[PDB]
């Protein structure tokens, strides 16, 4: 049991909700928030920029650290950071940006990283301005991931096409 509240069960392990997934984090304050982020940790825009912003930017501080010692990411990999105010652990995900012409078939190595932690909070990766089909996006989500995934979708009219849509 867990204290996920108002989910849609899709699978044994993937459950949906129409929801701000900052405000979803400091709600239940997971053990792991999901950023979608990219391969210099910029967190400038869609829900990235929104997890920095309910950080008061210490999120940035972080990664911008982090980079200085490590380098980029690879797309398709991840790093796990704080997770600040929101979450206990961050897992920084680099799904691939289609308006990058990055490689889709990268998704399903993105969504692999989720497999090291039992239960998640987490968007659809790739979706939004990164430029992939949300419903492509579930279906990788799905059939990749095998820990317990819980995705917000932060567009309420995105949220019931992927719903019932959904085979
Ligand atoms: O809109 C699709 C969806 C996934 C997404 C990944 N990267 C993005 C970059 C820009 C815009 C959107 C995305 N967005 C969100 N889903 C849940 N909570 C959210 N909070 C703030 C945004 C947001």
């Amino acid at each position: 049991v867990n204290s996920f509240s108002g989910y849609l069960k899709l699978t044994d392990n993937v459950y949906i909700k129409n929801a701000d997934i900052v405000e979803e984090a400091k709600k239940v304050k997971p053990t792991v928030v999901v950023n979608a982020a990219n391969v210099y940790l910029k967190h400038g825009g869609g829900v990235a920029g929104a997890l920095n912003k309910a950080t008061n930017n210490a999120m940035q501080v972080e990664s911008d650290d982090y980079i200085a010692t490590n380098g980029p990411l690879k797309v398709g990999g991840s790093c796990v950071l704080s997770g600040h105010n929101l979450a206990k652990h961050c897992l920084h995900v680099v799904g691939p940006n289609v308006n990058k012409g990055e490689d889709i078939q990268l998704l399903k190595s993105a969504y692999e990283n989720f497999n090291q932690h039992e239960v998640l909070l987490a968007p659809l990766l790739s979706a939004g301005i990164f430029g992939a089909d949300p419903i492509h996006s579930l279906r990788v989500c799905v059939d990749t991931v095998r820990t317990n995934v819980y995705l917000a979708v932060f567009d309420k009219n995105l949220y019931d096409k992927l719903v019932s849509s959904f085979l």
